[PDB]
């Protein structure tokens, strides 16, 4: 599998497209892997892995993405390619390192997800919540990571000098970590005080880390940046794992909260519009001022809520 992978050329009528913020891979599921080997020579270079090692690792990243109908694959991807885009965009901000950790971070911020929250796994004593009891599947997420770079031909970072390979590897850990939304919350506004007070300082390494958890969190939902097309197909996949862990709930007879009550569907469109104001917008809002050159996500962000709008007002 791996052996046609270092094969690939991605295709030259791709190469101006892959580097806009709204650019969908959906159509193009076969070049997946080799899509993610091209953004990481593009960015960190075609010297920063030793290509064979590159190419176990993301097709063993691809066999432990689970067939859930969100939280998969095509979402690892998604992801990592809106990193793509920033870093790109913002090429004198970060080390090469940050570049290289936060990419990897990326593909791998949801490995072996089940389809289920935190809230979820913790309600029912699940053997992760008994083991994370907070970020629960976040904490999952890095440790499956960990677990592939220690299989053999696997350790992409095996030339990294002892000491940069354990920078690497808490870089990796604290933008997964900040993927759980429970974090962002919290995040986003300590950043936006800091903001505010001109207290912000990149040379900080704990400003440095607020800054990457946004960066994150902006990524991973970055579903809501689409065109319209595609973000309302996504929507549905999103509900479509939300509505099956409220089938779980309701197989105890329990009855779940509306957003994961597939008969509360009618509410779907005033629950996105919601989620935008509540969330996304101050997220991409929040990440623009940080980083300018990332405006045309909150642009894109501004679009679709607008359409979810028409959508409640019948138009
Ligand atoms: C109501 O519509 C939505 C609600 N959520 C949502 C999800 C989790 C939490 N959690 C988990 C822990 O703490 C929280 O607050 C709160 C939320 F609002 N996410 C999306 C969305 C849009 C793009 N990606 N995702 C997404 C993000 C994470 C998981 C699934 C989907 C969405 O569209
Ligand atoms: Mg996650
Ligand atoms: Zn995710």
């Amino acid at each position: 599998e791996w052996q046609g992978l270092m094969q690939f050329t991605l295709p030259v009528r791709l190469c101006k497209e892959i580097e806009l913020f709204h650019f969908d891979i959906g159509p193009f599921e076969n070049m997946w892997p080799g899509i993610f080997v091209y953004m990481v020579h593009r960015s960190c270079g075609t010297s920063c892995f030793e290509l064979e090692k590159l190419c176990r690792f993301i097709m063993s990243v691809k066999k432990n993405y689970r067939r859930v109908p969100y939280h998969n694959w095509k979402h690892a991807v998604t992801v990592a390619h809106c990193m793509y885009a920033i870093l790109q965009n913002n090429h004198t901000l970060f080390t090469d390192l940050e570049r290289k950790g936060l990419l990897i971070a990326c593909l791998c911020h949801d490995l072996d997800h089940r389809g289920f929250s935190n809230s979820y796994l913790q309600k029912f004593d699940h053997p992760l919540a008994a083991l994370y009891s907070t970020s629960t599947m976040e904490q999952h997420h890095f440790s499956q990571t960990v677990s592939i770079l220690q299989l053999e031909g696997h350790n992409i970072f095996s030339t990294l000098s002892s000491s940069e390979y354990e920078q690497v590897l808490e870089i990796i850990r604290k933008a997964i970590i900040a993927t759980d939304l429970a974090l962002y919350f919290g995040n986003r506004k300590q950043l936006e005080e800091m903001y505010q007070t001109g207290s912000l300082n990149l040379n900080n390494q704990s400003h440095r880390d607020r800054v990457i958890g946004l960066m994150m969190t902006a990524c991973d939902l970055c579903s809501v940046t689409k065109l319209w097309p595609v973000t309302k197909l996504t929507a549905n996949d999103i509900y479509a794992e939300f509505w099956a862990e409220g089938d779980e709930m309701k197989k105890l007879g329990i009855q779940p909260i509306p957003m994961m009550d597939r008969d509360k569907k009618d509410e779907v469109p005033q629950g996105q519009l919601g989620f935008y104001n509540a969330v996304a917008i101050p997220c991409y809002t929040t990440l623009t001022q940080i980083l300018p050159p990332t405006e045309p996500l909150l642009k894109a962000c501004r679009d679709n809520l607008s359409q979810w709008e028409k959508v409640i007002r019948g138009e």
